[PDB]
């Protein structure tokens, strides 16, 4: 469980690590935070990657959300450069 890369903004996680910008994840930080956001059909359309602590990373979860219409996802992680490409299905979780 280590930091991660500080992205926004980004299209792709892809050429967001293939960069790496050099910088550093602020303070107070343990968790890496995730959140991808995505078209309505089911395209990457952008993503953004932040460190967060744990309280921030308390409530997380995936899932098809098309309300208004793009859908994006949220999710923690718990290694080092957690920065990878995700994969694509459906999950579901309790969050009780």
């Amino acid at each position: 469980m280590f930091k991660c890369f500080t992205c926004e903004k980004a299209a792709d996680n892809y050429e967001c690590n293939r960069w790496a910008p050099d910088i550093y994840c602020p303070r107070e930080t343990r968790y890496c935070y995730t959140q991808h956001t995505m078209e309505v059909t089911g395209n990457s359309i952008s993503v953004t990657k932040r460190c967060v602590p744990l309280e921030e990373c308390l409530s997380t979860g995936c899932r098809d959300s098309e309300h208004e219409g793009h859908k994006v996802c949220t999710s923690c992680c718990e290694g080092n450069i957690c920065n990878l490409p995700l994969p694509r299905n459906e999950t579901d979780a309790t969050f009780a």
